[PDB]
């Protein structure tokens, strides 16, 4: 038997999972770090919105701090994030931007002046003071008033994840990629670590350690329609679901982006309609001041995404081999303006749309974009499965409800690694395990019989009909508009396509770097956590953020003022187990309201969210009265933990 | 933390260690092989000698088979053997010399015809027939009646030892060399492995398994004069020792040779007096025939060892800078005969005595050369600590007692290599093991925090005086001749002299390849292994084999048919703890007598031996009379077991 120990293991190579790695490796604590791809691959490298952190150096952030942050976050989620998390993140941003400034990321930087600027409701001149020059830029980026999103030109995502990447290398941190954890090693309700599949030579090996970490990334390639790279599958997730402990949190909490180059998904940044970008229809009619008066292509992406499927479904969608989509134009911004602002879009449309921004329109469609839904996990970043850990968009540590802002979760990646990495370490360093040869035998032994019995299968179902059946289901009937009916029918179907899953047959019998073998245990993985999100949308009986049932358009506060939490403790059960955690308003810093985007009053009011507002105002005022500060009048409203490390104060530009 | 795991762990590259691991390595158990140097420069190499199985090919071995090889081994230990096991290890040794000649051993080869051979009680001629021919060759040596010493020209040791070494190679077992194990890791009476530290990084790792084998040689460097190379210190003897549960046995066994190249300790093959080599005195008189009339230099090595210091003692030693000697004279065998069938030795002594054999008389001392002690272990090779295992010279599976049979040992190592291998296997394949991170950290931070004391020391010993010292009283109160008076002296200067080896302090503090820290550590474990040495010789009021008291001449078969066994369970005491295991005539294929060489009448007789004898004599003649063969009568007598693999009979040639 092959194993191999380590004090640390993260599961994942992005930027969450090296952060994380960074944290334990610093203070001795032998670490490794697996990933299907060299961790610079990792998803992570592809934002280019940017990071939001409340950094307050720019004329158009003057003034912001973590109380603007948390509020943009807490409203952004539609109440459904543990607002205590949201606090430890918030707080933590402006430290992991000056932390990743210091080890070399690029940040565009402030020059003193004035600027041609677009703000969509008076597109006048932004002047920067000489006491800001030099200081870490932010853009008009997530729809906050205050901008606050940092980014390196227009390759954060990329910048980002070499730097932690390279303090690993650095710090000695052992990175083994392609190489995928296929399932985990768990005993008395604790996790020892994880039975990895070498992908090159096919060996089944045991990895152990003190403490897990998975941070895997998000499940959006279970759609057919995605931004994601095509390694976010959700196996990460689904070997966590398979211990029949660990739970997922809020798995139907799926978020998409109004405007991904059709069909491929590949996106067009947000900055297009920022800067000006016109959304038409099949006629070249410019629909969205229809809907939108007011806002117009300037509302907020969760609306303008279902403008864009309302629009199509009255039939003025254009007709295509792929499906139906509409047009972006930002042709009218100038040819002058794109190819100096937005150069990187008009490379896209060129490199893969084959077509010139600065006069051709580009086919759009709203795409599933972010997983909000993940492995669930307490403050600290532990899952109910003890010595398990989970950071990144792999997780539901919960700062993002349903509805993540946009620039929040490169930002979680970063932050989530700085934090649950301290918890994580803490945990390596004080727990005690016992290896059990009896128990790592099991595992190992169990995965091997596994991989030899698809290798033998005869079954004739087609593993890739059966995934791609998967992926229409899920965009037919668990999109931007649910309802009941379909949806019964896609759990229905999920189900189905799951039993047949296992009567796949596969052509190439070899055991080593075989990428057939691997969809023929890959995509049983899928299945489960396509159920999971399917499900979870069906019982969920309300609109929420990013969750709209048009059979239950308001927001239920009084019924579903909690968290879906789903778990496979029966490997014989075809269908998820789901369970609810309510959110407690007395916790709450900002009692349950209106979300600020989208209709108002479609909210069903909690009695208790009004008791609690009331008490809060309360605190407040009094608290204000005696001239106390921000800081002491939030500690009185909802005090929350960070590791000691992280406890100070961010210092800004004028204290 | 750094851990290394592997289902079977090897300890000693030897000839033992490397055959145990082929053992395992085959049946698919991951193995690791620790080693301080390259496993091909081993000890084992340095056999000229040859290795005893009884074939039976040549004209000087027709007749030979198990029984006959059975009972030179057993008189040969003086009775201090277990019967079963030398019975395992005559029944497979000639199955170890042919599947060592599949492997490619160039073992020497019979050629039909007439031959000039040496009786020496009929210096005539030897004839081989033409179906001996191509078959694998014998020579006389060990004193035994029938030539059964195989032999690769005059480098048997270090063909076999490549031989296994290579295959090792060929089944990809992990070799890992310039590692040390310095303590074993252990916990409620189980062994779970080993603290190793990287002789070149001095790092600090814990090898875990879920068998351990220790095959780590000898400890003749406890004696200032030894044939054995510089790594042979016993420290693999040691770390078994100091587990407190782990029990030694006979460590006060230490056979010597008596022609060894004085000062150095190099080797002068048996063959030189087997051919007529001459030993002379400070007068150039050939003194051997004023002792042993009848035998005179053919004697017993046993015999002429102690004869040449008695004539030393005497006053008739050759006075020298490094101490007394004497000559060994192959001058008058003539140059022809000496380059021709003893060109090997006419150049050890150029090389290192500067001196043409052919001309000059070589300087020779009795010195140690074979340790008969070693680890306690079973039938199995398995001590009393669970999971630790032994084999080779490094152990007391004891199939030598108190005097090993020359040939024997290269015979053993392989052997028991392939038996103990079996075992262990098995072991490696069955047992469950408990794996406590608790107990693993315990044991690597006690070794890291034990190196770090030796570099801080502010003692002022010097590491290379104690070692010195030890080696002189080895050799001045524990050699050939032993009485009390000088014992009682030996024990108390070297429990003064352990004491000491606490207040070292060493130059150099660097924490890698570093020479003076190794003695640091090493020099107080050969010290406690001299104690056990020491102690156990002082005790034992009897003389055995190679451990004569000159206060008690006579082999004491009522009082001391028996094995010390030395343990250390108290890390405070100075003194090892002792223990002895009775040996069951009842359980004996052959009752205690006459050894055959040195003086008749010299042992008490035990009632015991004279029943049990009449009950052998009386099984025979009934199981002969009614027509049984050896093998039928040998099972009546003493059944013994072996693995499945290696119950089979040996076919002969004449069968
Ligand atoms: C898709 C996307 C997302 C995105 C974005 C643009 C695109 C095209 N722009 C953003 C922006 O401007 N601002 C922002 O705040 N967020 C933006 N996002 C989303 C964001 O990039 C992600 O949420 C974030 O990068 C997620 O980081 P995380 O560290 O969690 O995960 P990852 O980078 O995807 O890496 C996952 C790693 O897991 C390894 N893996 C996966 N499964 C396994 C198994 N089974 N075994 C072993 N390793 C596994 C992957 O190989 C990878 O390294
Ligand atoms: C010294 C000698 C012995 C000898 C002989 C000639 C000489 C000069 N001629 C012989 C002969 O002709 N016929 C015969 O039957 N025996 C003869 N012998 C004795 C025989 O060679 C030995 O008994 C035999 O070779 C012993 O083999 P074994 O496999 O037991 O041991 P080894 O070869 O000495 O190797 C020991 C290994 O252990 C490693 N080691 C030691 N301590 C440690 C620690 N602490 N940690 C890790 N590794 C360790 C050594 O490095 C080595 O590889
Ligand atoms: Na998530
Ligand atoms: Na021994």
């Amino acid at each position: 038997m092959k194993v191999q120990y380590c004090d640390s293991l993260v599961i994942g190579g992005g930027l969450a999972g090296l952060r994380a790695a960074v944290a334990t490796q610093q203070k001795g604590l032998s670490t490794i770090v697996l990933s299907l791809i060299p961790v610079k691959r990792s998803h992570s490298a592809a934002a280019q919105g940017g990071m939001q952190a409340s950094l307050g150096n720019s004329k158009m952030s003057d003034g912001d701090n973590e109380d603007l942050h948390f509020m943009d976050t807490v409203k952004g989620s539609d109440w459904g994030c543990d607002q205590k998390v949201a606090r430890m993140f918030v707080n933590t941003a402006p430290k992991a931007i000056r932390e990743l400034a210091a080890w070399g990321v690029p940040w565009t930087r402030i020059h003193k002046g004035d600027r041609m600027a677009i703000i969509n409701a008076q597109k006048t001149t932004i002047t920067e003071e000489d006491f800001r020059h030099g200081l870490i830029h932010s853009r008009d980026f997530g729809g906050t008033k205050k901008w606050r999103t940092c980014y390196t030109a227009d390759a954060t995502g990329h910048t980002m994840l070499f730097a932690v990447a390279n303090e690993c290398l650095k710090l000695g941190v052992s990175i083994q990629d392609r190489k995928e954890a296929i399932a985990l090693i768990h005993q008395d309700g604790k996790c020892y670590g994880a039975v990895v599949r070498d992908l090159v030579t096919g060996d089944i090996i045991a990895y152990v350690a003190k403490g897990t970490l998975i941070a895997t990334g998000g499940y959006g390639r279970i759609y057919k329609n995605t931004t994601n790279a095509v390694v976010c599958e959700g196996t990460g997730t689904a070997i966590a679901l398979e211990t029949g402990i660990a739970q997922l949190g809020n798995m139907e909490a799926v978020q998409f982006h109004p405007t991904p180059l059709f069909p491929s998904g590949i996106l067009l940044t947000e900055g297009c309609r920022g800067d000006g970008g016109i959304l038409r229809d099949v006629d070249g009619h410019r629909f969205m001041p229809d809907y939108e008066p007011e806002k117009k292509e300037l509302a907020s992406r969760d609306v303008v995404s279902r403008r864009m499927i309302e629009h199509i479904r009255k039939g003025k969608g254009v007709q295509s081999p792929y499906g139906q989509h509409l047009w972006l134009d930002i042709s009218i911004l100038g040819r002058k303006h794109i190819e100096t602002n937005l150069r990187d879009v008009q490379e896209i449309c060129e490199y893969f749309a084959g077509i010139d921004p600065a006069e051709k329109w580009a086919p759009v469609l709203p795409m599933q974009h972010y997983s909000m839904g993940g492995i669930r996990t307490d403050y600290r970043g532990e899952a109910k499965l003890k010595g398990l850990f989970s950071a990144g968009e792999a997780a539901c540590w919960d700062m993002h409800g349903f509805n993540r802002l946009g620039g929040n979760s490169v930002s979680e990646a970063v932050v989530a690694g700085m934090i649950v990495g301290e918890y994580f370490a803490e945990h390596c360093a004080n727990t005690q395990v016992d290896l059990e040869t009896k128990t790592l035998e099991k595992f190992v032994k169990g995965q091997e019989a596994y991989m030899k019995s698809l290798v033998e299968s005869k079954g004739t179902e087609d593993v890739f009909k059966i995934k791609n059946r998967m992926k229409d289901v899920m965009d037919d009937n668990v999109g931007i508009f649910r309802d009941g009916p379909h949806l019964e029918k896609a759990v229905k179907e999920l189900e189905e396509l799951y039993k047949k899953s296992k009567n796949v047959g596969i052509k190439n019998k070899r055991l080593h770097a075989n990428p057939e073998l691997e969809e023929a245990y890959r995509v049983p993985m899928m299945l489960k956590v396509a159920l999971c999100v399917a499900k979870g949308a069906l019982d969920r009986t309300e609109s929420r953020g990013a969750h709209n049932r048009e059979d239950y358009p308001k927001r239920d506060d009084i019924n579903w003022l909690n968290r879906t939490l789903a778990s496979w403790p029966n490997p014989e059960q075809t269908l998820p187990t789901l369970e609810y955690e309510a959110l407690d308003v007395n916790e709450m810093e900002i009692a349950p309201g209106y979300r600020g985007y989208g209709a108002k009053g479609n909210y069903i009011e909690n009695p208790l969210s009004v008791k609690r507002q009331e008490e809060i105002d309360k605190i407040q005022s009094e608290l204000e009265a005696a001239g106390k500060d921000r800081h002491a009048i939030q500690e009185a409203l909802m005090p929350y933990e960070l590791p000691a490390k992280y406890k100070a104060r961010n210092e800004r530009l004028g204290d």
